[PDB]
């Protein structure tokens, strides 16, 4: 029952790349988490049951912030778990005087656009052929949440 949400550190990543693969569609490689250590990135990861369970990304950038990514492992969804490090993340963005969150998502990403819309996220533009898909470009819906 304990539940620890902490900061994720370089050596989270491979349980981090782990979890995207089990639950992101065309999901970030093992190298993609390690580009955003740099500099103003952010990120948290929630432990639950002794091991990763879900991590969150931010970028603070010029007066605002935007989500890079945010993943929960199939079998810990729908219990909060992304809510928690949702919350956790816009607490520091708020702190660092950002008040807009940009999420950039897949048109067919369901789960994380109805995740972000019961957030408060709403739609404010599409990227057309944004994505690489099988075939062609899929386009990114663009989401903004106020916080
Ligand atoms: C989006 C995601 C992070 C949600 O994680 P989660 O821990 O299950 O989210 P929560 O339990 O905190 O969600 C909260 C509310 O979002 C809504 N919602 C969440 N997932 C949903 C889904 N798959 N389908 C429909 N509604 C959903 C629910 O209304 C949920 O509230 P409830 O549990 O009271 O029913 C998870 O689906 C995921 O990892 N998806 C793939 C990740 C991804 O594609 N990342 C890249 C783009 S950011």
């Amino acid at each position: 029952q304990s539940m620890k949400i902490r900061n994720w550190i370089k050596d989270d990543v491979p349980q981090v790349s782990e979890i995207a693969e089990a639950a992101m569609p065309f999901p970030w490689s093992e190298k993609f988490f390690y580009d955003c250590l740099k500099s103003n990135y952010y990120g948290w990861v929630m432990e639950s049951d002794h091991h990763l369970v879900g991590f969150i990304v931010i970028l603070m950038q010029e007066k605002e912030c935007q989500l890079m990514n945010i993943a929960v492992a199939p079998r810990y969804q729908r219990k909060g778990v992304a809510s928690q490090l949702l919350q956790h993340a816009l607490h520091y963005a708020k702190t660092h005087h950002a008040t807009r969150l940009l999420l950039e998502v897949r048109k067919s990403n369901r789960s994380a656009i109805e995740f972000y819309k019961k957030a408060g996220g709403v739609e404010i533009g599409v990227r057309k052929n944004y994505y690489p898909a099988e075939k062609g470009r899929e386009d990114a819906l663009v989401f903004n949440l106020n916080f």
